[PDB]
């Protein structure tokens, strides 16, 4: 698609057999979701944004689908005001910013 | 330009007769800079990110140049780990996310 930016750029994703929404965020290194539980082992990871830092769970080699791209990536799980898809997954979609 | 997302998408901007760098952030409603002082009146504004909220100065009708685009927009000034250009200014550049 070609997404315009007068609205927040929200997409549907599929993760752990569940449908969620998330924000395509070029200013995010990583992907953070709050409203899913992921299975298996993880490691603590610290992330930082505009409010300060937050501790999250780093789940590796997670399968995820975004438009109809089936990619595998690190997904962080923890508190965030909005689910966000970061550059770690946007690279895999071949997404670009154009102007 | 077409900007790929394997790196942080950082651009040069010109604001208050000074050159700065900032991150093109589709997950930002607003534009936030920390390393410039702007002149004149402002209004308190709260912004929210990962980690929590922060109090900033809202400066209105600020002129700013991003890649030969001379736009006027709200600029927030306050603490942030990175200067960021939000959708308020990216819309004025006709910027889109494409995949
Ligand atoms: C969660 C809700 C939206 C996502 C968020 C992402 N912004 C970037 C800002 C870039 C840093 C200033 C961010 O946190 N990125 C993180 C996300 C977490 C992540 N792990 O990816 C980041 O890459 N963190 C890296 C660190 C970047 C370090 N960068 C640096 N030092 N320059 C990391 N590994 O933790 N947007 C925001 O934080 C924006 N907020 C908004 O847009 C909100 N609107 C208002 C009006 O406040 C809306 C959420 O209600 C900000 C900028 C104010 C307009």
């Amino acid at each position: 698609p070609q997404i315009t930016l007068w609205q927040r750029p929200i997409v549907t994703i599929k993760i752990g057999g569940q449908l969620r929404e998330a924000l395509l965020d070029t200013g995010a290194d990583d992907t953070v979701l709050e409203d899913i539980d992921l299975p298996g082992r993880w490691k603590p990871k610290l992330i930082v944004g505009i409010g300060g830092f937050v501790k999250v769970r780093q789940y590796e080699q997670v399968p995820i689908e975004i438009a109809g791209h089936k990619v595998v990536g690190t997904v962080l799980i923890g508190p965030t005001p909005s689910n966000i898809i970061g550059r770690n997954l946007m690279t895999q979609l071949g997404a670009t910013l154009n102007f």
